[PDB]
């Protein structure tokens, strides 16, 4: 009866998690270190214990983990940092808000992206003023040309983050290893929609809650043997 | 110079203020050495400092000043190892007592002896005492083989189990071209020291690393030091370091 622990970071600097913050660094705000701080809190309530931890390289999710680890007096566990957990590239919509990337784009091209699995967002090209902040960044320097995303669609996200899912933490699971994966929306998206097995359609409706640790019991083929629990009140 | 090291020593935790022997018991920093953690991490900001890995012990005190310096310099996303083998000495007994405490059961002639002596252990902590299943017992040391928990440490043996760490782990990085921080205790970073500079049991008896202050080497291919350590930060307090 394995046991595994997601949980997903919350609010992001500058309003950045309403302005498609994507690949842009962004930082907590002081709000979502609370959240972070009342996640951990309700986890060493309930006595969990863990052997390692998964994250992104992005500072909203690595400090979440931070404020968990502190909160449940486990700072000294190993922690693995992925990009393949990174939140979806958002291209040339990253740091727009919704009016904005309405007025830019039109409301039917918005609502075809909102709505598609499998369409990108334009790319971030040089003229956007996150474009060598992040693909210039030296935490990527070792990937590929085609492994560094100028934009991706949900599609996208959920194939970067699955091999490393299928390669790095299914292993731990099979050896009694008690994981914790703390990282955004859309790559905890796509461990989901692998563990439930959930449709496009479904995993697209799929609305995980931030700063809530998120339980899964798993048998031993990692298959879910009930719904997705949440811990706190 | 080929390569570049940088050392970290923690600065004050929760027990130095109660003038306590901490040694494996895991007591936080105070918030005075998150200071020091934070004026360290400037120190490497101003000064453009960049690494490709982290190492340090498995103690949250040297823990809490690595996550302190990795945000200060904005390199949050780097991966980091923790170890054991670079934790505190531990003291054995002693363990939990203050110095009242200690002068007290033991004497002066014993504690001199116990100052001054490379070799010579403090009591081990027998399973009566107040921290034994609180350190001994730890699920983190779970996988240490019973020869490899100790019960009180000498110098000797502090050093004795870092080093394999340092020339097992962190040469091989250091040597595949990784800039590499080390965050740890004053007495695993005296291994370390003892190691680099060829320095005499009684030369790293007298060294005391300044706590807070990025420590520099400038290394040769080979890992031998090309210059002594230099201390990152302002005039006053490189001073003070001297
Ligand atoms: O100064 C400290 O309190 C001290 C505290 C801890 C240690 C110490 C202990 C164990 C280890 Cl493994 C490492 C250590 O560094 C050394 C000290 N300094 S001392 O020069 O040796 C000294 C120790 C006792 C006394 C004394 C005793 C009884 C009645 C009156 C006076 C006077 C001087
Ligand atoms: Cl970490």
């Amino acid at each position: 009866a394995y046991k595994l622990v997601l949980i997903r970071h919350g609010e992001s600097a500058w309003n950045l998690e309403n302005r498609f913050s994507g690949w842009y660094d962004a930082d907590l705000s002081p709000a979502g270190h609370e959240e972070a701080k009342r996640g951990g809190q309700a986890l060493r309530d309930a006595g969990y214990e863990f052997d390692i931890c998964f994250t992104s390289v992005q500072k909203r999710a690595i400090r979440t983990l931070w404020t968990v680890l502190d909160a449940i007096d486990q700072m000294w566990l190993p922690v693995v940092r992925t990009w393949r957990l990174n939140e979806r590239h958002y291209g040339g919509l990253t740091g727009l808000n919704k009016a904005e990337t309405a007025a830019k784009h039109g409301e039917a091209q918005v609502k075809i992206w909102r709505r598609s699995y499998d369409v990108p967002p334009p790319p971030m090209e040089p003229d956007h003023p996150f474009y060598s902040n992040i693909s210039k960044d030296r935490r990527y320097a070792d990937l590929t040309e085609d492994q560094l995303p100028s934009c991706e669609s949900l599609k996208d996200t959920i194939a970067r983050a699955l091999p490393f899912w299928n390669e790095e933490i299914v292993p731990q699971i099979k050896e009694g290893k008690r994981v914790l994966i703390a990282a955004h929306g859309n790559s905890l998206r796509g461990i989901v929609k692998h563990l439930e097995g959930l449709s496009e359609e479904a995993i697209m409706e799929l609305n995980l809650p931030t700063g809530i640790p998120i339980v899964y019991e798993l048998d031993k083929n990692l298959k879910p043997i009930k719904p997705m629990q949440f811990l706190g009140d």
